[PDB]
RNA sequence: AUAGCACUCUGCAAACACGAAAGUGGACGUAUAGGGUGUGAUGCCUGCCCGGUGCUGGAAGGUUAAUUGAUGGGGUUAGCG
């Protein structure tokens, strides 16, 4: 959709319809108060910089777990999520109880989703990777048993399943990293709604202050006192890049974790 | 500074930051996400060079630390003179 240019501010705006999402208010029992942090820690320093403003938001408390096994549901509506990029759907158990899961596309009200070995294989039913058929595609997968969902979560996100040896099954991430997970985990059929999110252009320096996002100074633009980049008379770099605290910026590998190197096989390459 | 563009790092107990540690922010987020760097709507575009410094990947050839202690040479005295 397309803004016309009634203003220099509105010339490139670019946003994302969507008709089917509901337009009142989000269901109150699910729905808990969260404040703004500005990016500082409990010493009270800045520890992320960039950060500070936006629009109040409530935090809507989703199911990840998907612990309900069993119980078929029936999905009533699809609505919008301030938290996050995806869109999140509504469900109705068969007993009453009424809970938030991640909305796969596709799904709309009135489809009947459920979890559990014996779930059939349709979109938004949440089975074990064991149980699931291998070549699927697939989203919220889970690492550890019983934590919940973790990798693939996103708008449009999704994952390849590719086989299964021993007590491991074998998955693409869509960084193009390749890795093992335990058969326990669970992981859901489909992948998820909202993949149109990357299309829209916020127009506006406005448009990122309402997202709560500061502006960004360049290290050149500084003394030297505030940073390696600073100094100089004119514009010069004369220097390879590096953070502000004198990491370099450009190809520098930073992982360090070795406890978990077993469970990656074929890293995405350029790591 | 800015919307837009590009490079690069980060598979989640994430990278990164504060702190002596416990711990906290990142985020009650999960690669369409998060950090760093440069450029700066839009239109047409963005040539040559990897010798230097850096970064990434190899090699098991040469050099090298703590550790180890084979050999060789002294000091001393039983005794022989």
């Amino acid at each position: 959709q397309k803004c016309k240019p009634t203003s220099p501010g509105r010339r490139f705006v670019e946003k994302v319809v969507h008709d089917h999402l509901h337009k009142g208010a989000p269901y109150a029992p699910l729905v808990e108060a969260k404040k703004r942090t500005g990016g500082r820690n409990n010493n009270g320093h800045i520890t992320t910089r960039h950060v500070g403003g936006g629009h109040k938001q409530h935090y809507r408390i989703v199911d990840f777990k998907r612990n309900k096994d069993g119980v078929p549901a029936v999905v009533e509506r699809i609505e919008y999520d301030p938290n996050r990029t995806a869109h999140i759907a509504l469900l109705k158990y068969a007993d009453g109880e009424r809970r938030y899961i991640i909305a796969p596309k596709g799904l709309r009200a009135g489809d009947k989703v459920q979890s559990g070995n014996d779930a059939p294989i349709r979109p938004g039913n949440c089975l074990p990777l064991r149980n699931m058929p291998i070549g699927s595609t697939l989203h919220n997968v889970e690492l550890k048993i019983g934590k919940g969902a973790q990798l693939a979560r996103s708008a449009g996100a999704s994952v390849q399943l590719l086989g299964r040896d021993g007590s491991y099954a074998i998955i693409r991430l869509r960084s193009g990293e390749m890795r093992k997970v335990h058969v326990e985990c669970r992981a859901v059929i489909g992948e998820v709604s909202n993949q149109e999110n990357n299309l829209r252009s916020l127009g506006k320096a406005g448009a990122a202050r309402w997202r709560g996002v500061r502006p960004t100074v360049r290290g050149m633009a500084m003394n030297p006192i505030d940073h390696p980049h600073g100094g100089g008379e004119g514009r010069n770099k004369g220097i390879q890049p590096v953070s502000p605290w004198g990491q370099k910026a450009k190809g520098y590998k930073t992982r360090t974790n070795k406890r978990t190197t077993k469970m990656i096989i074929r890293d995405r390459r350029v790591k």
